[PDB]
């Protein structure tokens, strides 16, 4: 925006006087005003300082990697929520394994899956609507337990502003396929299934809703949102043989 | 402050009539004025009071302990970071143990570690320079995984305005010495240290950088933070025999 | 007002850390703030303290009793005010002791008349007019002074906003029914008269007019209102015989 | 407060031309701004100029001399009010002329009491409460009446906000040590209490209370506070003999 | 001001339709702002309408008589006041008695002095100087008692911001040519003298100072303020004989 | 709104002297201070004085008689607007005349009609939709001249925001059933139609549509409404015979 | 403007108690706010007190003589400007000499000429034209060099917002008529000439164009201004002989 | 001031999750408020800075050495000045030569004296008086011209608010002892005074005046302010022999 800078003005020498540009000096004038401000509400944020906000985990720390999973459209009565995905444990381990390592390999740095995010994207099919979404969510039940293809709507999440809902799935619950700090070694769905506890008891059940009072048509996008820290060496690559 | 408190002014009575300080009947209108303010402004104040922040928590609740370990130099690229730390998951453990334990000796009041941080304090080696901090680390990995020494930035966590990071190490991996509320046991850290069930997994590993173009020369100072809750009886301290 | 007194907000705690409102907290910051201000306007404060104001007798201390004696038509011409009492001070003096102990026994408490007032009560007896009224008034006279029916207003009196002019009728020339703080004994109105000094020299004499420049009509009522201080013993009363 | 009083900033003299301090210059400018401002309410403070306020007879003028009388507890119900003083009028005279006298002797100037008043002035015996004081009283009774040790409050005199109430006891009713403008000739009590009218009639009979809805302790002290202004002459006070 | 009063625009029918002026569309609205503005402001008066304030006594009722007495030049040296009368009780009636009557007769009209002021009105003798006026007074004193010529300050009363200082006069004390409401009576001093009880007791002592730390030549005019109200009845003066 | 009018405050008379509400007196100062702000906005108001605006027909002179005459529900596609109603001439004179007469008579009063309006008032027939309405029309054509049943929107006139339009049948073209100010006659349809000279020509043709990207269902009520000025003499109505 | 200056307001004393004017104490309160802003600006003001702007010459000091020598017309190009004067040095020297000397004898007092100005003062010759005047000049040049009459505008000087341009022509190159404090003494022309070092070389030659894009007809006036200050001794001037 | 500079509050990380303190993203909220202010302020300051204010020559570069002269009290009759100082141009520049040399001596660095200023500091003999200082001056003039003690006022110079006033003294009249950057060389008063040109003829002649309309006493402080820039070399200073 600012296109001096702050370096706004000049100086010069006549006959041993030193002139200096007006606007500079008006500026140092409102600079020491907006100063004596800034010391006189230096207290108040000191009462403000007790307590702390969250950094907003997709603009903050780490980068993005979205998986996408499916598409589908669902048309929802007004009041009722319509059950988004219903895989058994394992087939939420296998597209979660198959898509995350085929869309990453080659994986050629060290790096730690921070977090796994479950994300709803949800978009209206016709113009001149307005209402807002809503969400239900469980993540896990008896695997011989269905759930239900529609519910009524009892003190939903409402969705966020634009239109995305993110919800953490747990490493304490849900298997990934990173786990700590590693270089990849070899691997497959067959060892990754093994060697998790309770593959078919943890899956996401996700049921989408509105505050419309009439059905509305929605176009849903689900995605795995893998939040991921590299720690690339700074050193060059080499055609081999290297030196 | 206020140095009248909310006491200003007075009364006195004259041929039965009741005279009172026209700053003190002024101060009525106004408190009047502002809480006519304060009823137009309740409603909004319950639109903001569907959200809550964090205390934080080196100002709140429990007392700190802050068990300074070591200090370090380091001369950092642009756009990379070094590696602060890289002992085993042995050698942290000891350092945990030995340091914490030989500094509050006599433990005499029933307590409970809330939470153990990892704390990174950095401070230029040079006057006039203006740049801030960064941030990367991990907490765990395959015990012959030795840490690169240097690694390029990518996504880091940027250091507060003070210069101080704190990593809380949860107790999910983390051994504290004092595990519940208790008072304390004899103890050994041969003990302490068979007693854990990953010694040699758990281990910070804490990169710090810049935001600056040129190389910088960093101080760091690194600790661990205790936050306890003391439960002292409200009962006198008697040199024996008591009574 | 206020329906949540100033207690909007709540806490809870979460992994030992406490979270709070954000509207409570919002409210800190703002009445941080205020409070800044009312220390720098201390000082200013401490300037208007150097003088004070009367609270208003009728709505201070004391208890009203408004003995209402008569009411009276007048018409008046622009710039001039007509009488609205004649009565010699043997006739106040009955009116007086008559109207308010007739009005008031059984008088079961021991009290104090604080102060007596002429009250002098103005309405307007046509619609849409704009105009504001006035008062004239002498409280003795040689008792054969026969005051004028109709005078030229010269500097008078402004009725105050809400058309009522209160007149205090001190103790120094008005005779009270209740002297200081005492039981009522048995009384009479020849008794009464017999220790008034100067029965026949003190009597309210007053004259009321307009700023209009029309002939106006003009209902009047006039009353006296004692101020009274009554000391009820904090006791029961019972029916005899008690206990 | 102000460190340059207002004389900030200087003039030179350069090849004829004078030169000024630029803060100077701005200040004349925002000082001729500040004026056509007070030109402008100049009409509106005629309007208030029609009124005047009281000032306060403790900060103003004539010299403050608080002959503190006695200290008492009282513990007071709910909406009741306890008798501060019980005293004859023989005895508040007593007091009234002996606490004043020894005192204040020698009484080397002449000088005349402007005014005496009654000063109750009251603390809380505990911490952590929130409550106001109340106050009534009388003047004069029978000398065979006496007073309620406890009343209800009805429309009491609500204390001030630094809990003192003064009230004043007029020279009409209430006997002084020093009457008009003199010098001190020999005296005793038994002088000034014959030359009083009415020594048995006159006596303060003070309550107080509080806005509590619980029994609250109070401290009261009581003093008499004497309003005196002196005519020291502006000469020498020397040795005997003198020059 | 407002040369239109506040009939500013106008109205007119262009084919059934009526049109009016859009400025005075546009005070229409501004003054529905205002008075939602003063309907939120009503209650905040109704705090401030606890408490009043009194007229000033020469801007309000009964006129203004001002009996020019003396002038008189004195010098005054800082932290000391000087007295500006001394007459006897008796040279203070007759010039009272004797200025104001021939002043006034014929005194044409039934009427009542309403209070008498001592006036003192002080101007400074020589230009560019900066200070302001101070006062002290007694009303009575033993008739050999003679006032010393210059005292000391001593918490003075502050001259008001015109110069001029304004001390009532009681009727308590001082003796008035016109009692009550009354027409004249063939009257005389010593008349008036003979009626007075105590002729040679009540004098006004006046003493005038500053708050210079130098030197400083004041000129001071004294004077007598009658408050008036006149009775004049609503009828012609006609030359004899009427009719 | 105001609970006290403009009638705050009170005043009294305490020893001559006048006491006033300090509240009214700080409302004199602050409608003083507004009034020297009307005075000084008075020259700007002058300048937008200078233009009109019209006084709404319906809620301005005259009352509202609305006819209403059927109800209709219409689809339309976006871009396009549909036509409302396509009735001869004739029948749109058989309809304003039949119904106006059948729903006024008995007409008891002379009056006149100022104006007669077509009124569209439209409303969506779906919730939780977005969108404004649009109008255009014509008032008379060939009368084989069939309207198209839709047709494109091409600069229409925007509905206003109470989603009514009302559209002004001028006595030049259209015949109402009280031509001028009179009492009514005997009259019929027949003699109606035959005094018309262009029956067959004017015609409202009124289509309408929406701001809409998508088909929307809109429920249309068309009514006439009549301006009526009455004429009603101040006088009696008698059961006959009268007196 | 202030018709009261300061002195708003009055006091007076009703049993000792001193009242004084409300709006008197309500600028009291106002001012000791103001100045407890003037206090938290005073900081601010040090800063710009840093610099210094210098006092205009022709409103400051020393007294204004206005020689003015010629008029003239000018029709100027669009970005051209027209040579205004193309005296010699000598032709110039005599008009600065003659003029002032003619003008200004008898020279009574001792003075000193502080500066000399050429003063170019321009006016438009057409109404409902818009635009500024431009200038540009030389001080000396060969004296067989003749300035063009007509030039390009480049680079000028912009004439400030009155339409008046004034250039310093110093001490040392343009000769004055009176050099340093001094009294006259005989002098004429060619002595005056013969002691100039370099009459031929130094003459203003100087330009006049201006901002427009038509041909403009400017009327000049063309002044030499001198500067000068007096030393009047402070002495009578008597009619000879004196005394 | 600013007690935490601008690194008010911290960070931390709770499972992954970065957490920064309120007041701290709070502020930089506000920053970047104030810095879209900047960038919408940043055309305005480039109009201003089409234009430059002068440094104050003492507060800015080059030190200040002020060499006392002399003292003196004149009393000044009202709009008349007083002549300060009457030496010879031999006078002057003995006082000139021997205190700046006397008092500077030993001068140990190469320097160079910017600039040389007469110090006219003034100051009242009275309290309490309110006025303004006046200045006149010439700096040359015919050795046997001796100036009148007294002069009238004419359009004198204002001193500034410091009540200093100070005149250059250009060294293209007034010698100074070091011209040039030098070292000193061996030196003494008939040396420096034989190699100035005109020893006679420059010699500052001041009076002084005020603004009062009574004559004043004032103290005249007179100074000649001797501005020096010093090229000391960065070196150290040995005891001999060095090294």
């Amino acid at each position: 925006s600012l296109r001096y800078s702050r370096h706004d003005g000049t100086s010069c020498v006549i006959d041993n006087h030193h002139l200096k540009s007006l606007g500079a000096v008006l500026n140092d004038v409102r600079r020491k005003k907006d100063r004596i401000r800034e010391a006189e509400y230096e207290p108040i944020i000191d009462i403000a300082d007790q307590y702390m906000v969250t950094e907003d985990p997709f603009r903050g720390p780490g980068k993005n990697v979205r998986i996408t999973l499916f598409k589908e459209i669902r048309r929802v009565h007004p009041d009722t929520m319509k059950l988004v995905c219903n895989w058994s444990g394992k087939e939420f381990l296998r597209e979660t394994w198959t898509r995350f390592i085929s869309e990453e390999f080659p994986i050629t740095t060290d790096q730690e899956i921070m977090d796994l995010w479950f994300e709803l994207q949800l978009r209206p099919m016709h113009p001149n609507r307005c209402y807002k979404f809503t969400m239900q969510y469980a993540l896990g039940a008896h695997p011989d337990y269905v759930a239900h293809d529609v519910i009524r709507q009892q003190d939903p999440y409402y969705v966020g502003p634009n239109n995305i809902e993110r919800i953490n799935l747990s490493k304490k619950g849900f298997a990934f396929p990173l786990t700590c700090l590693q270089s990849v070694y070899n691997d497959n769905f067959e060892r990754f299934f093994d060697d998790v506890l309770w593959p078919y008891f943890y899956r996401p059940l996700v049921y989408v809703g509105t505050t419309s009072a009439e059905i509305e048509e929605i176009m849903i996008e689900v995605s795995l949102l893998f939040k991921i820290k590299e720690f690339a060496p700074d050193v060059p690559l080499f055609t081999g043989p290297a030196y």
